[PDB]
C-alpha cells in the first residue's frame, strides 16, 4: 500500500507539473 500511495503521487505531482507549463 505504501508503494501504490507514493506512485500515486508521484504520478499526480507530474501530471500538475506538466498542466502548469503548458
Ligand atoms: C511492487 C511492490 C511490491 C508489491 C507487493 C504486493 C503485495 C502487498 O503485500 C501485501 O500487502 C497487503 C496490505 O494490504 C497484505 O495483503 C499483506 O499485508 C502484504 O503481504
Ligand atoms: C503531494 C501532492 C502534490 C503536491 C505538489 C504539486 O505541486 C506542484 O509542485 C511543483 C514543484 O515541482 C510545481 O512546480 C507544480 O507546478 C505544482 O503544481
Amino acid at each position: 500500500p505504501l508503494v501504490v500511495a507514493a506512485s500515486i503521487i508521484a504520478i499526480l505531482h507530474l501530471a500538475l507539473w506538466i498542466l502548469d507549463r503548458l
